[PDB]
């Protein structure tokens, strides 16, 4: 009797076992969901990592910048879940922004080619994925994407913040399309999490100053959050995504759910 | 098993079987929650209406404008749930605005005495209730209040909209306090529901013009909502409240969850 | 030729020469406006302060909690500006919240009588003033009120923040009424300024902690503001109010203009 | 004494005498500003259009997608205004979205190459322009961009709405940079105006359905706006831009000023 008992859910974006998608996949499986996983580029590492999940799940290659992978996606998914079966949920946990547009590099020094790559992957692909999977989604279904609140500017996140603003707008339009299928589309706006790029920044990959800025932001986050914020725990975010994948938020669409300890509602 | 299995939840605001609180109580009971109910003024009719719920629940009198009722509340609740037991959830589903500040009456013609009564009941009582019940709430607990999106002005709702703007602010401060107890505080912003005052307005209690305004509002709500909006169905709102009472939104506090069909995200 | 050349403007809220209203009145007079001033309680004291303004202006008593003062207001204003003449602008720079709802006192310890008084004066009176003066306002006219951003909760401001949330909602409804007269209604959301109450708090009136809280908030405000913030200079706020009183923002109504150094747009 | 008397302002984005930039340029010149104009692609035509302005102004070529144009921009501007002189204001009134991302074309059918072109021109170029002109801007200066409220999804505007969401984020970061120079950066969110593309859609260029959708959007805009909205009058928008270019909004940065008749503050 799990929250997602007998639901067929596609989960994208696992790279390491600290990926927000890894935790979403683990909680979904714990709550009775049957998963299809998608991975990018390093499918060998991804397979080794997905083998650690509580249950076996098919892993499919998906480069959201590749038109062939998107055109074949629904077919490859149907083959994995069985003919006659459709998805009940889709998790978009894909995001990237080159070093030139996120970190220490001046906001004015990011080349458009880099910004465009970041927007393609982090924002446009949310619509690309919905276009590919809505035809194989069941009514009452749910599409969830990952957001980082871009309503206020901040140090370091620069063009990744700009990409999240674009993602928020995309989600509102994806909801209009998803609604025709009786499917909801929402974003979970998470507080900062120590994933691959974040452990690299804090670790000094982009220099001391960038590392410091991130740590200061993580500190302020926990201060402002009335229930606190642990940047090392992705489980509260994973649980929130599963809530949206469930039938317990049935009148919420084109929306943003904040899993950030309540930090965005507090000034100081 | 049930979503709220073994949770002790206080549910305020049942007046008829159309009340949003009646549906919250029913869904909570369906999901394994042990309830304590509070009612105002006409307790014998409230008892006759709470008798229609799937399970028996103690009914306690609570006039949020009465200081004695608030000062004795925690003691009376403890007596009902048993010594040594605490609440895991609190539902504030209380709202009122006199006819002079809600309906057809010009916005400029509402006397402050009437506006103050509406703000006391609809907004201030959210803090009053939290103050009384937080000392008897368990960590991981949840306080949920009912909101009606006041970010844009609209016909008829007038001072009730003003009261909801005040309630939104109260929630953000109640979260600061509830956080000290490891308790979350949130509002569910529902779409229009045909409850007591709503069916009276539409039915022509305040005249034809007011009735027509509400109906035109309801129609536009359903149009804008990508998944539609049934103003006769409180169950999607009830399910959203239960989601917040559950452990599936554990990093959300001082916030607003929209159970409105996604109408507020769409211009037209 | 001034920005407000030949405009008849009513300015409320001067108590000292530190008052935001005193600076609004001074800049308006510098820009060619003809003023009518309103004051509360100690009118012989206010008259000594208004005597410091660049030009002579009639001073009229107005306690916004007094129904007789409001009912006679338009008549008393017309008598001061001359029969046949109407106001082109109205400045609401009135705000109060008792110590129990603003300062160090716990948020839960503010009695409703005190909260209601602050909401009556700081929020409801904005509508009261519009009701009284719109019949004696010229098309193209402007009503400006003073706001302090309540969108995120913060230390110390407590129920005054709740009152500002209610004021923001009142402004949106006053704009609906003002539109019938071809009059705009807007709020200027100012950053913290050292006025009577703020100076008293910083000086230790509510104790050492309350003092320290205001200063930390002031410090962070200047940090977040990309152009800085000086809590001792009300002139940038006064200039913004005059911009709204002018014909240079003619398609802005039911809105909020932030004169806060851009702090509310920055997280850190 | 003009509102911008003795100010040196760069105005981009004139294509026809219907362009919002044409009206901004006209009002600025009426208010004593000395202008430098930038145009894209058809310079011979733009020159004939700029010749209808109240005063002569140098016209410079600027394709925001061309890196040579941006690298030489400040030098070419300095040559036009005279050595030793700097700009006091910059107007970004540049926007474009291919037919595939704006109109009747399904939201999911816009190729990323087209979306990327639209985001480059409508959003990224705001930062590009600031990067190029901030070194030749005087303290107290102002950068103004043109926005179309993207906070709610709507018919037809599709990916142009997505680009405006990105622009709003770019503005907040441009403000951080501009602040180092004592320069403000803001957006004017205008209501729908009958400029080149808007006349073409309404006129049936993309078919009847698209034409009808814009007209129902225009109708609802006027209805919602408490002071009405005339989609044929760009002067109220032009006046708002000039207000921001002036010294009358000196504590406003990273922000959005709505010149939309107040429509965004009203639901119905
Ligand atoms: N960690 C945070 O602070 C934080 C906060 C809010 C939101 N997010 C968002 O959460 C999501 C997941 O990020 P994360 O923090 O778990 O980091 P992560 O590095 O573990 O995950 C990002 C994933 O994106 C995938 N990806 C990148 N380019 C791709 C492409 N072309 N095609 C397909 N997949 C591609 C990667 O393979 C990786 O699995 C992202 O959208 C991120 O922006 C992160
Ligand atoms: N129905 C809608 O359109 C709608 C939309 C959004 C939010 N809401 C909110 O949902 C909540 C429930 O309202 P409803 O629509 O179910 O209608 P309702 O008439 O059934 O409920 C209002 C409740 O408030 C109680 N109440 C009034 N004064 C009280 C007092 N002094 N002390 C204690 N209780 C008091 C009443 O007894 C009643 O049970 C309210 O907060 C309302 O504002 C309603
Ligand atoms: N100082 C700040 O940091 C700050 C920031 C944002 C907004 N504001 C707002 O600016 C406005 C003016 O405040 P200020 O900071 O200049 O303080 P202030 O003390 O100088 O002025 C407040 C004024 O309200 C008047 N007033 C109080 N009760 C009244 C009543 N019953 N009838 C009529 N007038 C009454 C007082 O006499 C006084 O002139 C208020 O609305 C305040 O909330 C202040
Ligand atoms: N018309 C509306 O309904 C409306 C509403 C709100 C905001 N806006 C915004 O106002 C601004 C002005 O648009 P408009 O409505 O006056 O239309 P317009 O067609 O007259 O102006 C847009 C301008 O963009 C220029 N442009 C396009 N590609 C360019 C490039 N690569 N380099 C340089 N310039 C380039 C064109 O030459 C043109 O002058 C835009 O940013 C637009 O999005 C328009
Ligand atoms: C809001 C948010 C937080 C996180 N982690 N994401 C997703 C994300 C972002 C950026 C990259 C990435 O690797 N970027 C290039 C890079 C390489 C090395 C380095 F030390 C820093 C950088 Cl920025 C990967 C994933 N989104
Ligand atoms: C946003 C919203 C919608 C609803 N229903 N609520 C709660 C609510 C509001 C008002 C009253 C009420 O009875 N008001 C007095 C009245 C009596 C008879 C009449 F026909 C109209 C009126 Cl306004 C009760 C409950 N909140
Ligand atoms: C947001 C904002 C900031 C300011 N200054 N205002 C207006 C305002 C608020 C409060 C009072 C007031 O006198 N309050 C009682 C009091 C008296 C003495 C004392 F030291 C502290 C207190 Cl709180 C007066 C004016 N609004
Ligand atoms: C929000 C907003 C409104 C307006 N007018 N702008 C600026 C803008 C947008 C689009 C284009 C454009 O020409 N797009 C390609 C096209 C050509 C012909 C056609 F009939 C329709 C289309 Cl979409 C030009 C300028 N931004």
């Amino acid at each position: 009797a799990g929250l997602l008992d007998g639901k067929r859910i596609l989960v994208s974006g696992i790279i390491t076992d600290s990926s927000i998608a890894f935790h979403i996949a683990r909680v979904a499986q714990e709550q009775g969901a049957q998963l299809v996983l998608t991975g990018f580029d390093r499918l060998r590492l991804i397979q080794r990592i997905t083998d650690r999940l509580p249950a076996k799940a098919p892993l499919l290659e998906l480069d959201v910048q590749n038109e062939e992978h998107l055109a074949s996606l629904a077919g490859r998914v149907t083959e994995a879940i069985g003919a006659g079966n459709k998805l009940d949920g889709v998790v978009h946990s894909i995001g990237f922004m080159p070093q030139t547009g996120m970190g220490i590099n001046p906001f004015f020094d990011a080349p458009y080619a880099d910004v465009s790559k970041g927007i393609h992957i982090s924002a446009y692909s949310y619509a690309s994925m919905a276009k590919a999977l809505l035809p194989i989604m069941n009514p009452g279904g749910s599409i969830v994407g990952m957001d980082f609140d871009p309503s206020r500017a901040m140090p370091a996140y620069n063009w990744m913040t700009v990409a999240k603003s674009a993602l928020e707008s995309v989600n509102r339009f994806v909801a209009r399309e998803a609604g025709k299928y009786g499917v909801r589309s929402n974003l979970v706006a998470a507080g900062p999490i120590r994933t691959l790029a974040m452990s690299a920044i804090v670790g000094g990959a982009l220099g001391e100053e960038a590392g410091a800025q991130i740590q200061l932001l993580e500190e302020g986050w926990d201060q402002r959050a009335p229930i606190g914020w642990n940047m090392k725990d992705a489980t509260p975010v994973a649980k929130t995504v599963c809530a949206l994948l469930s039938d317990w938020l049935p009148a919420t669409t084109g929306d943003i759910i904040y899993a950030d300890g309540g930090a965005h509602t507090q000034l100081l």
